[PDB]
DNA sequence: AGCCTTTGACCAGCG
DNA sequence: TCGCTGGTCAAAGGC
């Protein structure tokens, strides 16, 4: 729920871990931009770490 | 209508 | 080999 300046589209959820926290997987929606971020919930919903892969072709929206 | 989540299936690296 | 764990796909549904 917390921005960064970017345009992130869900393209997947899963429990990991043991089922203790649940991870999210985002993608960039600008056009052939392949940078890729997850973020990772406590059980109490609770945001743990933030994972930035790679780098975008297009500057900040 | 055009974006967006959600959810289970799929699949690939590894133990 | 085999099954587990995690990363992605695609099909549906929501706003
Ligand atoms: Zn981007």
């Amino acid at each position: 729920v917390m921005e960064d300046g970017y345009n992130w589209r869900k393209y997947g959820q899963k429990l990991v871990k043991g089922n203790e926290f649940v991870r999210s997987y985002y993608r960039c929606t600008h056009p052939n931009c392949k940078a890729k971020k997850q973020l990772e919930r406590s059980a109490g919903g609770q945001v743990v770490d933030t994972v930035y892969f790679g780098e975008h072709d297009h500057p900040k929206p």
